[PDB]
């Protein structure tokens, strides 16, 4: 009895010629622009920490996930914010969103960064860990999320004593991302 291989998607960091592939799943995925146009210009800037995409057999863009630095109360802590997060509306349900953030947060601790953020529904990131960060005393600039902003750490220890504002790079002052 022979088993035919079940058809996955890998899940890798991005390189250049990934690029436009991810902005096509952005723009596709996305109510708006916003998220393309963040990641377009995190990249340009050098402000993207590291991002992982999902690949169909053909090699095309089907998921993607990214993470740029942040500063608590204006110190480097080597914390990351997590966004954006998105699957191909043809792989959806498959669990990838899921591997896509598992892989990221274990190749952020990895490389020794010891916690993540993100604003987004709670429903949806305390399924991959994340947990209020106001219950933690930490919050982002923008009005509105303290019921939607998170956090998920690396290290055991690494959210005692770390209070405060916590900064996302100045290209997220954009109108229309997810969560806010
Ligand atoms: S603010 C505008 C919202 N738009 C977006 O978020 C972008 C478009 N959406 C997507 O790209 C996908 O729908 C995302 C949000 C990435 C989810 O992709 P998948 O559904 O394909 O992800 P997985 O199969 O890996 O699922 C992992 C777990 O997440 C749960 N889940 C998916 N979607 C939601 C929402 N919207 N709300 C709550 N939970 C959600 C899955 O059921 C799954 O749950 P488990 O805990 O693994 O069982």
């Amino acid at each position: 009895h022979h088993t035919d291989p079940a058809l996955r998607a890998l899940i890798r960091v991005e390189i250049p010629i990934d690029a436009p592939g991810i902005d096509a799943l952005l723009r596709r995925s996305f109510e708006s622009d916003a998220e393309a146009k963040l990641v377009h210009d995190l990249r340009e800037d050098g402000f993207l920490t590291l991002g992982l995409v999902a690949t169909d057999d053909e090699g095309q863009v089907i998921g993607y996930v990214a993470f740029s630095p942040v500063d608590v109360q204006g110190e480097d802590l080597q914390w990351v914010g997590m966004a954006p997060l998105a699957v191909d509306e043809k792989y959806r349900g498959q669990g990838l969103a899921r591997q896509l953030v598992y892989e990221g947060l274990d190749s952020l601790n990895e490389f020794g960064y010891a916690a993540v953020v993100t604003l987004g529904d709670p429903a949806l990131y305390s399924r991959f860990g994340f947990e209020l960060a106001a219950h933690h005393d930490l919050r982002c600039r923008w009005p509105g999320t303290e019921s939607a902003f998170q956090v998920h750490r690396l290290a055991d220890d690494a959210l005692n004593g770390v209070t405060g504002l916590v900064e996302y790079h100045e290209h997220f002052n954009r109108f229309g991302l997810c969560g806010r």
